[PDB]
């Protein structure tokens, strides 16, 4: 059975106006700004952007890759697909 989301989990993350996007749940670094309650820090592959999202916007990667893991015209998306598949846990600092 599923657990709660934890840092390291790979997802497709949905934001208004964007396709479901390859992403991961990030750790909060010591001394770094925490997310609001019930939100997780989402790191977006390819763009390397962070946003704060709740579970309704987070789709587990394995279950969803067949639907959402296809090339997309949007800036950074295809890079993002490579990242999530090839080195999802690397530093992209």
């Amino acid at each position: 059975m599923p657990h709660a989301f934890k840092p390291g989990d790979l997802v497709f993350a949905k934001m208004k106006g964007y396709p479901h996007w390859p992403a991961r749940i990030d750790d909060i670094a010591d001394g770094a700004v925490k997310p609001p309650p019930n939100k997780y820090p989402i790191f977006f592959f390819g763009t390397h952007e962070t946003a704060f999202l709740g579970p309704k916007d987070l789709f587990p990667y394995d279950k969803s890759k067949d639907k959402y893991g296809k090339p997309n015209k949007r800036k950074g998306f295809n890079e993002g697909l490579w990242e999530i598949q090839n080195n999802p846990h690397a530093s992209y600092s």
